[PDB]
């Protein structure tokens, strides 16, 4: 039995909708138990109101202690130009107790990002990958082992270093049924590692 | 006649050593005005207490869109797991006002950093430069223009991309006299482009 | 001279590899945004080729390129320099990263130190790109470059109705995975929009 | 076979470049710590050289390597492969970029999806060192590659008493501007750590 963790962050649902897909990939290798949740809100309430802030999400918040019960770990989040979000980052500024003690050591670990046009989609997931190799992480890219990376003829997200998407600039766009293929590959991918090395 | 920001976040102090040299470089330029801001602490109370943050520091608290009230910005953090501190992050992330109407497009970015042992003081470098490319900043690094990045008889801060400082896993490493000298030629050399651009 | 103040041209060097075109063609934009730039002067130069002959027949590689081949050494007689390069698996061509180690003497007495630099790359699916673009910036920071992004200044880049190259970091273009997709008008708009904003920076400079 | 199930052997290639000694002697440290793991196999083996031979004279380039030298093809018969080289300019070598060029066609065949792959590297004064690792990693991603970095579980890297290489990106060494540094006892023990961590893993998941 293998325990995967989805962490991620989402404002506006993108990621969200995301790491449904990376969820449901992962759900199938059998003996992988997964579990979703989420990082805290970060902004001040008044500027996530204006922002038009989501409240509905079911996923419960995570807390920094508990990466460590978990065999597996997909982060996801959206790019602020070009790295993680800011409520991810603090969220893993607070794991140094885990650091200290070796605890993430070895562990399986993999990247998924939104952005609003693209630009900065590559460098949120290895720059993510910069923090889970302070932890010893193995991290797990994609490659081109998902067959929708081969097509360029519509504008889709997704890259060899992990799943993404694109928003528009305005958030109008929805996660399309390609780039939920290549998340779904994703988390089945990072699964079948997990349960190898468990 | 140009204004120069030393923007920084520092929790034990190291980097707020470092800035102080970056600013004594910068007023060697003449008719270039520096101001030195730190970013607002976002640990709660406890933690920060708990973890020993220090409450000395003179510079006054930045606010994120004073940004552009500058012709050049020279930024300094911690790493976090070979990333900006969450602290900076978190700041950077409200600038996207300044982003939407290319209030920083064009203006000059240096960036400095610290780091406990050194593993990834140079990816929090040029993972904040993403950042500064995403609004349009012309990018200085220093190359091997400061003679002191050719001396490795020992522990000694400093890359081509910016100066940095090696604390010590405790911290009880200071900022040596070469890493210093280091941060004065990165100052001047920023301060020179900045005013030569105005 | 009597009543003479000499005006210097900035030199812009547009210098790519290309082996299958999409390059060559990127870089012509490029140049022609630097072109837009009064007082500059533009140079388009490609690096060797690097592969051995078999190879580079059995690739179908492409020997009409009119530009000069450069030199290592001259890359100090200008002001600005655009790199181009296709991606190899992320990284710079192997045929652009042989050029730039044969800098080391430049390097050496600082040649470089203090010029502007800017890149712009291709790819045949778009993975990649970004990393092409700033992993080229890593070796001009230890040059000393000035290193210019183009941020969001060419609004091209907030289309994303159809496949577009195109990035803060630099001008891309998307070639397909068989190399038959050519540039479209907006990824050249976004590459004359680099050129001419280096340019602009770099006649500032001098 | 009636009663017996077979015991196949995981295979670790360390694949290396190295102009003058230091990566040499760094891979012979990595392997050291891989062949410490019970049921792998390990391979010690070198990228061609690319530099003219001029070049390549004057430079004091080393000719006393006994590791073969391997082809492109033969990466897909290694289930880890750790790879070796020093920096250029915060790049890896020409010499492995080229070659690692040459595998496109075990990349259209997914020949190397799913292996364990690893980083070192050295550089004259510790600039670029991570770099370096990070920027071969996104090639590694393109394969398909698992990655390992190595974290912090050798204690050497906390001490930072005096001028040591190694990174939790991977292991690395510092060759002095002139070349004159070996690699240091602490430094080599990172390395062994590396090998001996990368081979457990391949290991595992063979
Ligand atoms: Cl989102
Ligand atoms: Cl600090
Ligand atoms: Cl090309
Ligand atoms: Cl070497």
């Amino acid at each position: 039995m293998a325990k995967i963790l989805v962490l991620y962050y989402s404002m506006y649902g993108h990621i969200e909708t995301l790491a449904g897909a990376i969820a449901e990939g992962a759900r199938k290798v059998s003996g992988v138990d997964v579990t979703i949740k989420r990082v805290p809100e970060t902004m001040p309430a008044e500027a996530f109101a204006k922002a038009g802030g989501k409240t509905n999400q079911q996923a419960p918040v995570a807390t920094p202690h508990e990466l460590a019960d978990y065999d597996g770990i997909i982060f996801g989040t959206p790019t602020r130009f070009g790295n993680m979000s800011g409520q991810m980052r603090t969220f893993l500024d607070q794991t140094g107790g885990l650091w200290a003690s070796g605890a993430l050591y070895g562990k399986v670990a993999s990247v998924f990002a939104s952005t609003g046009t693209g630009g900065g989609q590559e460098h949120t997931i290895t720059s993510t990958w910069t923090t889970l190799a302070h932890h010893g992480f193995i991290i797990v890219p994609i490659g081109y082992g998902a067959k929708e990376l081969f097509d360029v003829s519509q504008t889709r997200g997704g890259t060899p270093y992990g799943a993404t998407t694109i928003a528009g600039g305005d958030g109008s766009r929805q996660p399309s049924a390609e780039e939920l293929a290549i998340a779904r590959f994703q988390g089945e991918h990072v699964a079948k590692i997990t349960a190898k090395l468990k």
